């Protein structure tokens, strides 16, 4: 009864749950017990035990789905507590998509009478990025792109407008990368894939900084230098590279100066935190560039909870893709990045 | 007046040298001491001071070239040491390419009356290839493939012919990475680049193994198994993701296992070491991959000297880039690899 779509991803589980709003005396009368505990503690609460989050500046509220009006709201937790969901499960149509949906298969019918529904990963992204662009974030743009990316002064986050998206290409930066071009609501593919996603910055980040959270990684990278870490071009050329039109300050080997050992012994875990940000950033962007000029796509669309709270990787993909492609390719970014897998599912419902 | 090609890259110096061998008894009378000297201390030591190699294996025996018969020699030492050859010289035109053909050509210019012409980097790999394939390696193939890359117990190293050499997509992994298109011997470009080279494996490793030298690094990476580090498709999704046809041992996430404490602290550096190169290996693969698809081209080299004594990064590139592009496309190497810009310099002797 309750209308719930997850996504169980092999980092994050993301959970999109709507709530009624439009309910009748009748209904309200005439609703189970358990049906009204669980609405009253998904709404009552932004924690959830130790480790889920309702990220309450995503709520949608006032949405029109499957006939009734209700608020739509976004909750996440890592995989790594899913069994603590279940066990509180067993103290409903499930939609599931991600890995997980199939890893936990079994898990998920411990739950008595529960009917879990397995929908694609990217079926579902794709999915739900083109709904929630339809509908629009309570009035404002879904979509938004950093004008004049190339210059920090001016640089600022800009609504865009996607009502006629195709084609498109989506970038999903999860524990790893898949890039999917879009060109219909039914028409996309998996172009490729990299493994040096959002798994690779954290678990690199906590082996050689000790970070304990994504959220401590970036706070170490925000005061961080990675050209302590990095070999530049101009430490290869004393300069640019004006042949073949490389600037000085492009990293040429990343973590390259990190095989002298007293270069080693002076750089800071703050330096190496950025260093891990500015490597993994690059590569996804690089691989997205060469991604869209291979599918004659000139939008990008970067999804996925790396860039949560990450404005410093967002900006740097918006200069870097404008830079490298000669201002061909715009860099586009989803207020609801992280949450498209899972309202794709459940916007499945329907089909059973 | 002694023939010497050198390429000065963001961590290795390589030195061809011609040592003639057709010397007339009246030119060995009339030459100067100071070459007597040097030609006896090139071809009568292999080891040069503490850190230059001369790779006897490579040797070009009695090749001919600007109308004389001589040996070609192949020389290396890390660029760190520049001073000590520049200063051992100061105790001749000299062609040099590389980054440090401008880094540091005043410090060249130190050495009296020597004459120092800088010719490019990309230019001098390209002309060095073509020219010992042309040659032949002592009348082996230069170019060799493994063949049956899919079939560990069927894997071999075989020779490859390259007499008709374009179109070629030439990978030149050095501290990073240069992707070129070959068309003709004139006509080339630098498709891309890659800034997670050689210098990103050997910096990497050494912050999370403390390995002290290249050699160290794969002799940890041959013992460890990279799987303990890196999160796999099984590891999200229990199996193969099979809508798109993602095999279960394919990594998801280079490092993703890492964001566990339990799992940093269970993992070795030897699994460590072999993570970051097959992370390394895996994502120039890709990138070549998708280079030579836009390119259409189908045969893809690579040289630079990443992959000197490392016979594991070079099954790992002709396995996966056969793999992952469903058989169109063909890793080639090269037993000169990483001398090519060093022998294009040389080639560049009768220009001036
Ligand atoms: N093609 C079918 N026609 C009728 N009944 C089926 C069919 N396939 C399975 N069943 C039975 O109905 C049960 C539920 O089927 P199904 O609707 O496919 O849900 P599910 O497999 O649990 N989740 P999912 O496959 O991801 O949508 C199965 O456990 C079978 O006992
Ligand atoms: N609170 C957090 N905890 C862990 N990782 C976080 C957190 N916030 C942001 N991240 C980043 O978000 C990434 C996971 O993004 P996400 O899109 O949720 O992936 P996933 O769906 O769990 N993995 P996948 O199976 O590859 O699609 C992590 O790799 C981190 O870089
Ligand atoms: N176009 C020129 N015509 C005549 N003489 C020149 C010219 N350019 C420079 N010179 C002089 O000749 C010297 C050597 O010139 P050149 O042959 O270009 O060698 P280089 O600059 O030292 N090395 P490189 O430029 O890398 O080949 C310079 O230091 C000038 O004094
Ligand atoms: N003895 C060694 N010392 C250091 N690195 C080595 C050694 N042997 C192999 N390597 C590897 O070879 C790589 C350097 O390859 P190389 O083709 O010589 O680059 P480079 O020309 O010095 N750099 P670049 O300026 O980017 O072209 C290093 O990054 C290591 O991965
Ligand atoms: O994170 C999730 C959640 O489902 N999935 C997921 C994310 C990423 C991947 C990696 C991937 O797709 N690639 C990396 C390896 N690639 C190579 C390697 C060598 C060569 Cl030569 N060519 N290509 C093929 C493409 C896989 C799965
Ligand atoms: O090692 C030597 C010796 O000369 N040179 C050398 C080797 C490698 C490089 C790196 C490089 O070329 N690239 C990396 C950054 N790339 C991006 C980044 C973001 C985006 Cl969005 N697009 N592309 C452009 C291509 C540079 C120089
Ligand atoms: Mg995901
Ligand atoms: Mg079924
Ligand atoms: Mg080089
Ligand atoms: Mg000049």
């Amino acid at each position: 009864s309750p209308w719930f779509g997850m996504d169980i991803g092999g980092t994050l589980v993301k959970l999109s749950y709507f709530e009624p709003i439009d309910i009748t005396a009748e209904e309200e009368q005439e609703e189970v017990e358990s049906l009204k505990s669980i609405r009253k503690y998904l709404t009552s609460n932004v924690a959830y035990g130790s480790t889920g989050i309702r990220d309450v500046h995503l709520e949608l509220k006032d949405l029109t789905l499957f006939g009734r009006r209700g608020n739509l709201h976004f909750i996440r937790f890592p995989t790594q507590d899913l069994p603590t969901f279940i066990q509180m499960g067993r103290d409903t149509v499930l939609c599931a998509t991600g890995g997980g949906a199939y890893k936990f298969e079994k898990d998920f019918r411990t739950i008595g009478n529960l009917h879990l529904h397995k929908l694609d990963e990217l079926d579902c992204l794709v999915k739900g990025l083109l709904y929630i662009d339809s509908v629009s974030f309570n009035g404002q743009a879904e979509c938004y792109y950093f004008a004049n990316a190339s210059e920090p002064e001016r640089c600022q986050k800009m609504p865009f407008n996607l009502d006629d998206p195709y084609p498109l290409l989506v970038v999903n930066i999860g524990s790893g990368v898949s890039i999917l071009a879009v060109h219909s609501k039914d028409n996309y593919k998996r172009v490729t894939g990299t493994s040096l996603g959002g798994g690779t910055f954290l678990g690199l980040c906590s082996l050689l900084t000790g970070c304990e959270s994504f959220e401590e990684a970036l706070e170490m990278a925000s005061k961080g230098d990675s050209t302590q870490a990095d070999k530049l071009v101009r430490d290869i050329y004393g300069g640019d590279y004006e042949r073949f039109g490389l600037p000085g300050w492009a990293v040429a080997s990343s973590f390259g100066n990190m095989i002298y050992k007293e270069k080693r012994e002076s750089v800071s875990k703050e330096d190496l935190a950025r260093a891990t940000l500015v490597t993994i950033t690059n590569n996804i962007g690089s691989v997205a560039r060469m991604c869209a000029v291979n599918e004659k796509i000139n939008r990008v669309v970067f999804v996925g909870n790396f860039l949560r709270v990450n404005t410093l990787s967002m900006k740097l993909l918006a200069y870097a893709l404008d830079y490298w492609s000669k201002g061909q390719l715009k860099a586009l970014f989803l207020e609801h990045e992280g949450y498209f897998g899972a309202v794709g599912a459940l916007l499945g419902l329907p089909n059973f």
